[PDB]
């Protein structure tokens, strides 16, 4: 409306119209626009933004500014009245294994990320927001409500940093402020590989012309591969154990180390890499470093994208899959492809799909020593308990033979991730996602509950008894209107996520809309598309089709009991079967013949 292009981030980009590959960034996808899709720029805004000033100023900035005629309530207290829950017995999905939950977080990396404004190197009014609690600029703390624990013993607020934002800090009067999506809007492995030249070249082995990805030199898995460690100090890693010195993996996204499990899929994915290079390197001799590297990444981005669109998406979206997600009738250049900024909301569904704890099975399945389950929240930025604790097969077992967390309307998400997240540089286990959530709604200028609602074609309840009956639940929609006064103000993450579950699915309608589209938009958008014509040879997705988690579990580990169906609720040994039960990738159609 005001500017008809801003952009002062990188102008300069060439588009070679005749690569059989994807760049690093995501330029060049969509050839009329080379920029859709790509990382480092504004995330898409479906509706116009909606901040207190019109512009940049979030909700519940200033205690004098209503959100329709009523005070916004503090995120804390949100959490504190409809997120939390003391009994984690009986919360566990009868009919989602923990690999569900950990397949979300692995495919949201690949997707979104948008960066807190790490403008400011000099900047140590960390102490000004961390110490003192003091809200202005970049700083917009969590302040605790009166009544909370957390008051008694970890002082009046938690540090919380506005996202990052194109055109980009110190802002302007203009057009209303668009956080920056970091990694590509493309389903493409950039969790593996990165969304930038500098750290895309640091991951790679250029010390020979085999197209492998480094590899730690100082820790191996039974002969089997780890991520480099990143050498950068300080390091959360490191901080929740210094007896163990272990660091964070580098990987291609920077979160790789958050959890155990985060760690533990992106160590598969990345021994997934070197395993193919080999076999294509085995398959064709001549072929350089360059083509070796850029064949294997196109082939675990094709394992991704079938993973996540074959066995993932149908048992979140269930009853929508269809009316979202159609069958593929081939690329479209003219889907936007990028990714919303409500979407990065959306997807946090996946929070309260995190149990209370991580268990290490051995081969039999049973508990891997004497602590075998240990609490989430000392898994944060844990890499030791991998190196010094039996690598990957025992966590690999627990995502198969354990079970996500079910959503429950009055048991959203567990203590581990509300009251013991750990935030690099932040000292504590104190820390609350479900607030984070709610703060960060408001940071990036989110509509309310209703106005997504009208988005989706739902009904926009204005009354207690309009919330009970799309909630499906009186006690629920009392406390919620207690807060807030009217569904008009409702956080999108807390209103999407209240709502009942859809039929053989894991979210309610709305978020199922929102999910549903943006899904559709980054496989319709997508000339790298797997199953767009000329990508891939009729032979080469044939053989693709044929890709499983269990497979990449067999071919990258010690673990050779695995289910067929990897995302349900299996237990061992009923449910689980030997690898040479299990279809292979055949990379036999990946034979090239120079005459
Ligand atoms: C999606 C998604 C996001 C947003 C990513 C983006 O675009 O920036 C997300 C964010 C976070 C954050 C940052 C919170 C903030 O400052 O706003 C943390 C600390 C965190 C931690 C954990 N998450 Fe998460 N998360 C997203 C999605 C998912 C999904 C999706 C299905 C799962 C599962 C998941 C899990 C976890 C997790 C598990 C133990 C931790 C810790 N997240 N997330
Ligand atoms: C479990 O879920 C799958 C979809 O993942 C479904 O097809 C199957 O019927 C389910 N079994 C149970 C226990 O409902
Ligand atoms: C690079 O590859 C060679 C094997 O081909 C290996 O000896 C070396 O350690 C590798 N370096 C890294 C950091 O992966
Ligand atoms: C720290 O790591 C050491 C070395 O592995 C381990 O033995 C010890 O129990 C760990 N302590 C904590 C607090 O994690
Ligand atoms: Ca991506």
């Amino acid at each position: 409306s005001w500017e008809v292009g801003c952009g002062a981030p990188v102008p300069l980009v060439k588009c070679d119209e005749n690569s059989p590959y994807r760049t690093i960034t995501g330029d060049c996808n969509n050839r009329r626009s080379p920029a859709l899709g790509a990382a480092n720029r504004a995330l898409a805004r479906w509706l116009p933004a909606e901040y207190e000033d019109g512009l940049a100023v979030p909700f519940g900035w200033t205690q004098r500014k209503t959100r329709n005629g009523f005070r916004v309530p503090l995120a804390r207290e949100v959490s504190n009245k409809i997120v939390g829950y003391l009994d984690e017995e009986g919360v566990l999905d009868q009919n989602r294994s923990l690999l569900f939950m950990q397949w979300g977080q692995i495919v949201d990396h690949d997707l979104d990320f948008a960066p807190e404004t790490e403008l400011g190197s000099s900047e140590h009014s960390k102490v000004q927001c961390e110490e003192y609690c003091i809200q202005g600029d970049n700083c917009f703390p969590i302040m605790f409500p009166k009544n909370d624990p957390k008051l008694k013993t970890q002082g009046k607020c938690m540090p919380f940093f506005r996202a990052g934002f194109v055109c980009p800090t110190p802002p302007y009067q203009s057009l209303a402020r668009d956080q920056i999506n970091a990694v590509t809007s493309f389903l493409d492995a950039s969790l593996v590989y990165g969304s930038e030249p500098s750290l895309a070249s640091r991951l790679r082995n250029l010390s020979s012309p085999l197209g492998l990805m480094a590899v730690n030199q100082e820790a191996w898995d039974h002969g089997l591969a780890y991520p480099p460690f990143n050498n950068v100090k300080p390091s959360p890693c490191e901080f929740i154990n210094t007896t163990a010195h272990v660091p964070c993996f580098q990987a291609g996204d920077s979160r790789a180390s958050e959890q155990i499990l985060l760690a533990t899929v992106h160590t598969l994915l990345l021994r997934e890499h070197n395993r193919l290079a080999r076999e294509l390197k085995r398959l064709n001799p001549h072929w350089d470093g360059e083509m070796l590297y850029q064949e294997a990444r196109k082939i675990l981005g094709a394992f991704i994208q079938i993973i996540t669109f074959r066995d993932y998406l149908p048992i979140v979206l269930g009853s929508e899959m269809q009316k979202w997600i159609p069958p593929y009738q081939g690329y479209n250049n003219s889907v936007d492809p990028r990714i919303s900024n409500v979407f990065t909301f959306a997807f946090r569904f996946g929070h309260m799909e995190v149990p209370s704890t991580v268990s290490r099975l051995d081969e039999n399945y049973q508990p891997w020593g004497p602590e075998a389950e240990l609490p989430l929240h000392t898994l944060f930025f844990n890499t030791w308990r991998i190196i010094k604790d039996g690598g990957i097969d025992p966590l690999v077992r627990g995502l198969l033979a354990k079970k996500s967390k079910l959503m429950n309307q009055n048991k959203m998400v567990t203590s581990e991730l509300r009251n013991k997240l750990f935030q690099p540089t932040h000292k504590i286990h104190g820390f609350d996602l479900a607030a984070i959530n709610l703060q960060r709604c408001r940071d990036h200028g989110m509509p309310g509950y209703n106005s997504w609602r009208g988005f989706c074609g739902l009904s926009q309840p204005k009354t207690l008894k309009g919330l009970q009956a799309v909630l499906k639940n009186k006690i629920l929609a009392k406390k919620l209107l207690d807060l807030y006064k009217t569904p008009d103000n409702i956080d999108i993450w807390i209103g999407g996520n209240a709502e009942p579950m859809v039929e053989r699915g894991r979210v309610g309608p709305l978020l199922a809309c929102l999910l549903g589209r943006q899904f559709q938009q980054i496989r319709d958008g997508d000339r790298f598309w797997w199953e767009n014509p000329g990508v891939f040879t009729e032979k080469q997705r044939d053989s693709l089709q044929k890709v499983s988690f269990s497979r990449l579990i067999c071919d990258n580990t010690h673990v050779t009991k695995v289910p067929l169906h990897a995302f349900q609720a299996n237990n061992y040994p009923h449910d689980f079967v030997d690898c040479s039960a299990v279809d292979k990738l055949d990379l036999s159609p990946w034979a090239s013949r120079e005459n």
